């Protein structure tokens, strides 16, 4: 017996908020958390406690503290098996990374439409309102590896598998409604120049080098994704603040056999918001799993990710009737055209038990769709469905990795595929092979019907020569990535203008940074100059004078673009830092705790040590981290409290504290004695908008300092920390 | 699409400083660099320039843009093999990483011996001055992934394949003399419990955590490599200022049959240096790649890395002569005790052209010996020689890992084995077996002697019954820790204090904290008392009464085991941030750039935009970078010389700059009004030892701050920076 007798090694089985306990598997830390597949997981779930150590064929282990050897100062024998199990597995342990997306974390939870959709798809799991489809969702990265840092400048993946009972069926979308390039044939080009540059392998997790912009200096479909990459949109501050799209059009299919074009969104229920790039590029240092534990975090603590799925539906009739084509993937719908309709929510509410088994194994792939859906032309889509097949091969070492416990369907599944690799099910059927007689020819196909019916492809007409052409109707580059330019905030511009401005600037070879500013001009000419005075560039009379693209169908904004435009706040699982001193006015923490915990935000206590402070009361406060162990990248925003305030003053730590906090935006609020603390960031005797102060933290100063958390950032700010040491 | 006119996408073919060229393969930045494994890997070196673009079965492409699909907007066919080709390549790029130290940066470079060693050793690769061996070595972090980063707090391998005449030799060594675990059967526990936790795959790069931390206080016996781990020696500057270790006894064998005990040392000639922790961390953020790229470029600048290999030799007859146990690899041997002989030196010229195909292929294993050296009984070593081989078949795809250009050995290699995966070579000898007479019996056996012979092992004597035990001479765990922690200077035993108050704050259940803290009492009480204050824990009566273990041979300290004690100090390919001005003085300038490239320094310029600004005189200086984009966190020292200082004395990031530096105990200079930033860090008008300031940059300016950065980092700093709000 190691464990503590206070039986303090083990976290409760019940929600606690980050911090609070250590983390544990999903069936540990909310074992009455149940759902359809998580249920049919049972089979194949290994507990511990009790059992005998043993080898793989189950023998028992007497000492798993030695080799065999000949003597105990002898040689190793050749003999030890146990040994030799034991090391092979772990000489094992490893298998290829996915090619793209490598980095992601994943939860288990369900799914539920508001209304069946029956006129306009006969998809089962939209079906019925009552209908819950269990679901598993890995967000992810795009470029760095699985041990690469979250909280990078990239596109987020967001892939959702549905168990549902006619199919499993994967939405495999990212964060931004579109993707650099037209034609999965370039896929390949594309991916080697964002991903490390081959002679060094250098860098991880980032476009910021000259291959990405040296491709997209050339290519310049890829200008509107670009956009969306330079913008905020590039470093959410948590998988459950950014949005979800399907990237595509794709087809749903009713009973009486009508198609409907489709793009998916998923809505965030907890608001839109980003990091900045100060903070996010530090907080890959200081937290590079800072994504991966938020997400843990907020389930354990019940703070479960909720999305609500949306459809933009578009007639057949009217495929033409946009100024852009709806089969080009670099091009959005605008939501002012076409607007989102409300479709059903998606909670993730159980973390996995082991992470490897479930999240590294997980395949999804968008050729996974199931009658009432079907897919289009798009040239980009159209290759998808190729490799995502293909990929597993090696990734998951065979064509059973529908086997592997993550992936199975809980629909039945029955057909005449036999063996390859790894192979589990043991089927009993005389028959291989259909047509058969000697099993009544089963299984059997089913016909196309309303419910329960087999898959046939919706007949859409094909006329054509055998071309590798691009469409004339996909070559326009600049209309999107200005639509998208003049809907942002001017602080949104702000940040895409540094955004391109820092990554052109580790371009090291000019004339790409020059091409790339160039291609800019072609899009917006205040964009452009802002970029360019920051390269030490300037703009040639031609490029002054580039006509701007056309408005897209008469539009020259739309805010559902922006992050922030349209206020979507919710404060329920952010945090806060409240940093102590060894006297804490005790009346001030229990009113900051309180209405924290009267809405949902969390809270950290710091100091400069660990273990525990006295209040001025006797109350015995613990500690959480230290200022330096848990940095101000990691709360949304920072609370000091009165006290004995000369304790801290004259902590670097401390004051550092509060100025990286300030450059970032975070609001920050200081009561009684710690309102000296204004002079380390600056701030006029009477005050200044984003920063809270009163004599004590009682009367409204906790609603001012909740009404600053529900705006996100103090963006107000941005001209005064333009000169902060920080 | 092409190139500039100007030529300026292409580095030029000569030795060029950090930045001032974009990077390239090895065989295109120095063609004329040779050595006889260079050569040999020209087979399968493939170009580019003037060559059509293919299929891999040869097929010119006439559109490598699109797919075939019927008509431009129609669906794509599966007749499009040129597509499927492209993207099944893409599909199935990626291979397994390596279980441990998959983060790794690697080049090619030679070894020569000083002199023969034929009185010690057979090995033909040690017997002769002028006997040139290839090298090729690769440098490595050990927990993170493939795609994790560079500056951590982790161990280091050292791993040298020599491409010896006689065979393969891989010298698989790390940064540190000893390893955590006594038995290689415990291998996998310590891994896992390095490694991310298995439920949610955190944290990454990373040993602070509940399971590292609660298998350290449940087997002192990794408390030595833990100190190590813990002190500067695991956040290295460079992978060119880190020692390199053997880890385990080894054997040598003379013509004669004579065996003597050895251990392997490798001397960084760049001397030992380390970063502080603030600064590795953050730098994980700034640069992930920082040890890769400093590597790369520290070739191609000619700064080849330069390493002095050096043995420590004991006889037989006094294997038992010290109070450790030789074959013990948690035990070190001192210097003190046993001096180490210079044996030759090994520099790495040239960086390879593919970093997948040379670099991630490249297996080493430390049973890859020649004859004139041999194992022990070390059983940490006995083990391995199982890992290395076994976990071949699934990271390189099977037992043909030798064919892997890479890794193909120079000197010629015949015998019956046959097929396998990916099989290259064409055998055509008549037998597959021996004896044979059909071949006359060739390849044939060849007797061991004193050059050229069969490998024949040691007879060392074996004595003992077949058992799964400990030797009881290891069951000491103490007393090296403590030579080591005396040994260090009080700076270095405050970051050692440091690091282990950092890591453990960060363990969640106090209690794995409270018996770290324990066994550190039984280590030293100083250390223990320094750790459990900055944790809020106070040590028991019992505690404070432990009785301190014994000096090591008679030693009270070592100081060849502190980084720092000794002064071994070399500027040359380190490098300084020139902080520019819109006008600066181009006679500073002038001085200053000569008396940095009279010593090998770099030079880095930096402004507050890209682009370029003129000096005094009307001389043109490029930037290389902003302030923000290269964070003094790169740079050894910082240098702002005079001019229009008033362009940056209110630059936020101009002043950050000099207090990241300043904090982080680098040296720093400022001529003419450039003092007038002695106000941002609190230099008092009498100065300070660290920072060289003078009317202008001159003669005596510049040799001071060549001194300073000679001895690295100002230490008496120290009491100075707690305040620092940086
Ligand atoms: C719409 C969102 C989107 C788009 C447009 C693409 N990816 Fe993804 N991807 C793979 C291939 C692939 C191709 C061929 C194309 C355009 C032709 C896209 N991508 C663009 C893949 C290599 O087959 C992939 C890697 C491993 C795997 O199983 O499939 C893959 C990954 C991926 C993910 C991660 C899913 C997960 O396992 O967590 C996501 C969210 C996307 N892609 C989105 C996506
Ligand atoms: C003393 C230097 C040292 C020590 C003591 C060990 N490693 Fe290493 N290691 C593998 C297995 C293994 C075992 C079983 C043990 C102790 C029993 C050690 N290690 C401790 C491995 C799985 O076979 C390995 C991983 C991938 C691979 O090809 O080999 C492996 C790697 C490794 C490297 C990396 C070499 C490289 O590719 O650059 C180094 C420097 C070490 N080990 C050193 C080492
Ligand atoms: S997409
Ligand atoms: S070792």
């Amino acid at each position: 017996s190691l464990a503590p007798e206070d039986g303090s090694h083990r976290p409760a089985a019940e929600p606690t908020p980050p911090g609070a306990q250590p983390t544990a598997p999903g069936s540990l830390k909310a074992p009455d958390t149940r759902n359809e597949k998580l249920n049919s997981l049972e089979d194949v779930r290994k507990g511990s406690e009790n059992y005998a150590l043993t080898t793989n064929q189950g023998v028992r282990i007497a000492d798993d503290q030695n080799s065999l050897r000949a003597g105990s100062r002898g040689p190793t024998l050749l003999e030890d098996f146990i040994l030799r199990e034991k090391i092979t597995h772990f000489d094992h342990e490893r298998i290829p990374e996915r090619i793209v997306h490598a980095r992601g974390s994943a939860a288990h939870g369900y799914f539920q439409p508001y209304k069946s959709l029956s006129d306009i798809t006969k998809a089962d799991f939209l079906s019925d309102p009552n209908k819950i489809t269990p679901v598993f969702v890995r967000f992810s990265t795009v470029q760095g590896g699985a041990g690469s840092a979250d909280t990078v400048r990239d596109i987020r993946g967001f892939a959702t598998k549905f168990y549902t009972e006619e199919g499993i069926f994967d939405l495999v979308g990212n964060n931004t409604p579109i993707f650099f390039i037209q034609d999965a044939h370039k896929f390949p080009d594309f991916v080697h120049a964002v991903k490390p540059e081959p002679h060094w392998a250098i860098p991880q997790g980032q476009s910021a080098h000259d291959t990405f912009w040296d491709y997209v200096s050339l290519q310049p479909e890829t200008l509107h994704n670009v956009m969306w990459a330079m913008s905020d949109r590039g470093i959410p501050r948590s998988y459950r603040t950014m949005e979800g799209f399907g990237c595509h059009t794709f087809r749903l299919i009713n009973a009486e056999g009508k198609a409907t074009f489709v793009r998916f969104h998923w809505k965030p229920l907890a608001g839109k918001a980003s990091l900045v790039w100060d903070e996010a590029q530090k907080l890959t240092g200081r937290d590079p799993d800072f994504h991966r534990r938020e997400l843990w975090e907020a389930i354990e603590a019940g703070d479960f990710p909720e999305y609500e799925l949306g459809f933009q539906l578009i007639p057949e009739e009217d495929e033409f009737k946009f100024d852009f084509d709806l089969l080009d993937p670099t091009k959005l719908i605008p939501e002012e055209l076409v607007p989102v309709q409300r479709v059903g929510k998606m909670v993730l509410n159980r973390n996995p038990d082991n992470f490897f088994a479930e999240n590294e194994q997980a395949a999804f792939h968008p050729g996974h769709i199931v009658p009432g859906l079907d897919f289009t032309n798009d040239p980009l889509l159209q290759g998808r469905l190729f490799s995502y097949t293909d990929t597993q091969i090696s990734r998951l070492g065979g064509p059973n990795f529908h086997e592997i416990p993550i992936n199975r369907p809980t629909a039945p599944y029955h057909n005449f595929q036999r063996d390859g690799m790894h192979r589990m099910g043991i089927d009993t059927n005389p028959a291989n092979y259909e047509p058969n007689s000697i099993n009544d020819n089963w299984p059997r196909e089913t016909p196309p019907g309303p419910k329960r019916g087999g898959f046939e492809s919706y007949q859409e007409r094909v006329e054509g020569n055998k071309v590798r052409e691009r469409s004339p109707s996909f070559g326009e580059y600049y209309s999107h990535p200005r639509l998208f330019w003049l809907s942002q905030t001017p602080f949104e511009q702000r940040h895409i203008v540094d955004g391109f401005s820092f990554e052109l600037s580790k371009v090291v070879r000019p004339y790409i940074r020059e091409r790339v500013v160039d291609q800019l001009a072609h899009i917006d000419l205040t964009l452009a100059q802002a970029v360019a005075k920051n390269l030490g560039i300037e703009l040639t009379d031609d490029q002054l004078n580039i006509t701007p693209p056309p408005d897209v169908n008469g539009l020259k904004k739309d805010p559902s673009l922006s992050l922030y435009a349209i206020p979507d706040g919710d404060v329920k699982g952010r945090v806060v830092a409240i940093l102590l001193n060894d006297e804490v006015r005790s009346a001030d923490l229990l009113a900051i705790l309180k209405a924290l915990k009267a809405k949902g935000v969390h809270a950290k206590l710091l100091y400069s040590r660990m273990g525990e402070v006295t209040a001025d009361d006797g109350t015995v406060l613990p500690i959480a981290a230290t200022f330096a162990g848990a940095p101000s990248l990691t709360v949304d925003a920072v609370i000091v409290p009165a006290g004995n305030i000369a304790d801290i003053a004259d902590n670097g730590d401390a004051n550092y504290y509060l100025m990286e906090a300030y450059k970032h935006l975070k609001p920050i609020a200081l009561a009684g004695d710690a309102r000296k603390f204004k002079a380390t960031i600056k701030i006029a005797d009477q005050g200044e908008e984003g920063i809270v102060e009163a004599d004590s933290a009682d009367g409204s100063f906790m609603d001012e300092l909740l009404t600053l958390m529900a705006a996100h950032r103090v963006w107000s700010r941005i001209p005064k920390i333009d000169k902060i040491p920080a």
